[PDB]
């Protein structure tokens, strides 16, 4: 359920794959930094999203 | 990597009473014990639940590297 780009989607179904950046950076014509920067905001918004979860789980059992 | 004490069978039988829409008075009457001994129970019985759903939450929380 989390906002990701299809961007974002394409390199996280890249990354579930196996892929190495190098490759993706192959694959998709882009720079190298370029696929890095995008993998750490996909990082980050899943994190995001798990968190978010997580939290919202610890207030519906009311601990923590 | 967290761990935690389970339920007692008292506290089991206690937890299926309440399940079953059993009252506190009809609870004691029951295994004729004191309110305050099944109040005692209850309390204690969510106690545990409540640490036994932290650590679950927390165990999570390690494995997915958040916070």
């Amino acid at each position: 359920e989390p906002p990701l780009t299809l961007r974002e989607r394409q390199i996280l179904k890249l990354v579930a794959e196996g892929k190495r950046n190098r490759d993706i950076a192959e694959l998709l014509s882009i720079s190298l930094k370029t696929v890095e920067t995008h993998r750490l905001n996909l990082m980050r918004k899943l994190d995001a999203h798990n968190a978010a979860e997580l939290s919202n789980w610890a207030r519906r059992l009311g601990v923590l």
